């Protein structure tokens, strides 16, 4: 029983999903297959990550086969860099869209805060009033070039998924969002096992208590947050360990504890560092 958070344009979108960043193009079908029998629904991917067309040919077996239909489930992708403009993002959501086989896209994010993205978002806006997908949002926008799309466009972003985990917690950031009506979404929810997360005697004291693993733990503290989470595995078992956290509930204590933790930056880089902008526009 996975709960589905609303929409600033009514859509559901699932709280808890299926990331496949740093998933081998040719290990993606099997595994989004997997997850998808398992239960996953929301699927996180993009251009990027090389494995939309694996992505897509999951999908497809788990339809023709009747495991769900494709309004149950909730395919997320992002425009590259490389590609944002105006005709530019067009076509590379139309590519996206072939890639995965589908007839729509449930969510269509700006990958990265670079480039012309006045542009990109205005291609965006014309491609959801067509109905070709179904929400449109963003990634790695701070809250000054949330503002800088909104006062400038109709469409207020659905979702900006942004890091966040116990060690880059942005509860200032996730205020700024419920505000303004743009929903958070946790990429990285496990720091990408970074600092040795999984081994916290903080989060381990509080996953004794209540029979569950910290991985466990870390997701319902962010779903309970009211923050959309995609943990990523390639392993069966943590596919149903990841999505079965709903049975119980952490107390305000548990998660006061849990907010100590916040170091207020970054696991990897700051997007507002110079030098990371042009490392992330040379990558293509
Ligand atoms: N928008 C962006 O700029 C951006 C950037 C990065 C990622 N993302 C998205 O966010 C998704 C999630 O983030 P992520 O892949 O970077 O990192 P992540 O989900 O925080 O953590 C990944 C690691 O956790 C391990 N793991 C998963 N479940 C576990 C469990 N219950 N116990 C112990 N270890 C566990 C995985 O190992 P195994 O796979 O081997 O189990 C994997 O090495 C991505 O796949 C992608 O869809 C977006």
């Amino acid at each position: 029983q996975v709960p589905k958070v609303t929409l600033n344009n009514g859509v559901e979108m699932p709280i808890l999903g299926y990331g496949v960043f740093q998933i081998p193009p040719e290990k993606t079908e099997e595994c989004v297959y997997e997850a998808i029998k398992v239960g996953y629904r929301l699927i996180d991917t993009a251009a990027s990550y090389m494995n939309e067309e694996g992505v897509g040919r999951a999908i497809k077996r788990a339809i023709d086969e009747g495991i769900v239909r494709r309004e149950e489930l909730f395919v997320t992708t992002k425009l590259w860099v490389s590609d944002v403009g105006y005709e530019s993002t067009k076509k590379a959501f139309e590519k996206s869209l072939k890639k995965l086989q589908l007839e729509y896209i449930d969510l269509y994010l700006i990958h990265q805060p670079f480039g012309d993205v006045h542009c990109a978002w205005k291609a965006m806006e014309e491609m959801y009033k067509d109905g070709l997908v179904r929400a449109i949002g963003v990634s790695n926008f701070y809250p000054d070039r949330l503002m800088d799309l909104m006062v400038h466009h109709e469409i207020v972003p659905a979702v900006n998924q942004i890091e966040i985990h116990p060690f880059y917690q942005r509860q200032e950031e996730i205020e700024f969002m419920r505000n303004y009506n743009i929903q958070p979404e946790a990429w990285g929810p496990f720091a990408e096992g970074r600092k040795n997360i999984f081994q916290n005697g903080v989060l381990r004291s509080i996953a004794e208590k209540y029979g569950k693993t910290v991985a466990q733990v870390i997701l319902r503290w962010l779903t309970q947050k009211g923050i959309v989470a995609i943990p990523k595995t390639v392993r069966r078992e943590r596919m149903k360990e990841n999505i079965s956290i709903f049975d119980f509930e952490l107390t305000q204590e548990d998660m006061e504890k849990i907010a100590t933790l916040d170091e207020g930056q970054s696991a990897f880089f700051s997007h507002r560092d110079p030098e990371v902008v042009k490392w992330i526009c040379s990558l293509k």
